[PDB]
């Protein structure tokens, strides 16, 4: 069943709650962003209202195939009553069109649920500074302390002076980059700008990209493989068979393949610097594992929690055993004693 987690007390709203049918009670489900553990459930079949953003209605509308009479787009940093309850959408600092979410109850409770999030000192600067969050729905992916990660300026950096590099030393070099969901353009985008290059891509691909409000895109992407020299290809095909398989359909117009895998966290991150970064190498083919984050890291959750002070926190992520609920809770109380609310 619904666990309560997804649940918004006082009223009748959930948050990501898609996969158990019909929920009781239930008058408007909100959607954070456009991830499959989130939005599971969803269909051209569904007849209840989703509030979500602008980009995540283009993308229910057209690759879910979801009625245009079911989606409600709200915009950023607005107020905006929904079933007679105020709320106010935030940027999330995720995957494009991923959200926060600020709830003013009927009773005078506040509550912010994260979605997914990285947290960042500009939120403090938003329309949360205005009034106090009495309950926090929190998005805890990393909450430990062995996760450390650089910024996503420094990612950025090294992944283009890499490639940048590799392509002057050898023009017959090809660039691929995984993926396997929206987020994390900024990796592919920024290779294939420094090269002068399009970024090229199956047409499933391009349409989800077509969808997301980014300016300029048309000069920016392509279905013509032939034309570009940075490919992006399914992440399950990032390794030396998929590879080796992926260059022999060029035709000899490359002879050697350099691809980036956009991790999360990986235990490389707890001894190892961006700066001293390897791939894994056979024969004319290089992989590297990049540490591109969308979620926070564990001090970027603290600050903000800290910086927040709510009276109650609700973790949302790395709920399903008790060993990982006691540690959270542990962290949660260091933060409060620590920081005296
Ligand atoms: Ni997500």
């Amino acid at each position: 069943t619904c666990p309560f987690y997804k649940k918004i007390p006082g009223t009748g709203f959930t948050v990501d709650a898609f996969q158990y049918g019909v929920v009781e009670g239930c008058t408007a489900y909100f959607l954070t962003h456009f991830h499959s553990d989130h939005y599971a459930g969803l269909s051209k079949h569904f007849t209840f209202p989703v509030y979500c953003s602008e980009i995540t209605g283009n993308l229910l509308k057209n690759k879910l195939h979801v009625q245009e009479q079911y989606i409600h787009p709200l915009p950023l940093d607005t107020e905006c009553i929904v079933n007679g309850v105020k709320v106010v959408l935030l940027d999330a600092n995720h995957c494009p069109g991923a959200v926060m979410i600020l709830f003013y109850l009927p009773n005078g409770t506040v509550i912010l649920h994260t979605g997914d999030f990285r947290a960042d000192p500009s939120m403090e600067r938003s329309l949360l500074a205005d009034q106090k969050v009495h309950m926090l729905y929190l998005d805890t992916t990393y909450c430990s302390p062995e996760y450390t990660f650089p910024s996503q300026q420094e990612v950025i950096r090294f992944a283009i002076n890499t490639a940048f590099e590799a392509v002057t030393l050898n023009p017959h070099a090809l660039v691929v980059c995984g993926t396997y969901s929206i987020g994390k353009e900024k990796v592919f985008l920024a290779i294939a700008d420094v090269l002068g290059s399009k970024v090229g891509m199956s047409q499933e691909k391009y349409k989800t990209l077509q969808c997301l409000n980014i300016p300029e895109i048309n000069s920016l992407i392509t279905t013509d493989m032939c034309s570009s020299l940075v490919h992006l290809l399914p992440m399950m095909q990032i390794n030396f068979k998929g590879l080796q398989s992926h260059l022999k359909k060029c035709g000899g117009k490359y002879n050697q393949i350099l691809a980036f895998r956009p991790t999360g966290w990986t235990h490389s991150n707890k001894f190892t610097r961006i700066a001293d970064v390897i791939p894994q190498t056979k024969g004319n083919i290089s992989i590297y594992g990049i540490p591109y984050s969308e979620h926070s890291s564990y001090l970027e959750m603290k600050r903000f929690v800290q910086w927040l002070k709510p009276q109650k926190i609700i973790p949302t992520v790395n709920v399903g055993t008790w060993k990982s609920r006691s540690t959270m809770e542990k962290y949660f109380r260091e933060w409060k004693l620590e920081a005296g609310y």
